[PDB]
Formats: C-alpha cells, sequence, structure tokens
C-alpha cells in the first residue's frame, strides 16, 4: 500500500520533482516523456499527495 512519500520518491527516480501549487498537486520536469502511470498515481493519491508536498514546503529541509 502506497502513500503520498512513496509516488514523490518514484517521480524524483525517474528525473521529476512533485510539487503543489494552489493547493493543487502539481509536478516539474525537465522531460515530457514521463510514464503515463504517473500522471493517474498522481490523481489517484492527489489528496494525500497535497497534505504530505504541502506539510513539507512548510519547512527549509528535513
Amino acid at each position: 500500500m502506497k502513500n503520498a512519500a512513496k509516488i514523490v520518491n518514484e517521480a524524483l527516480n525517474q528525473g521529476i520533482t512533485l510539487f503543489v501549487s494552489d493547493n493543487k498537486l502539481k509536478y516539474k520536469t525537465n522531460r515530457d516523456s514521463i510514464p503515463s502511470e504517473l500522471l493517474e498515481e498522481w490523481k489517484q493519491h492527489k489528496q494525500e499527495l497535497i497534505d504530505f508536498l504541502t506539510q513539507l514546503e512548510s519547512e527549509e529541509e528535513s
């Protein structure tokens, strides 16, 4: 059973960076040929992804 951080790490491995903007789960990358699985899992767990990606956005580093 995955969680927000699981998918976040998967993004980094593929050379992507999940970050939320306006409480909407966003993604950043240098390549557009990202795996389509990310677009779906990101939307599947967008709620928890936001929660985790936004609470981390509040701190400098951890």
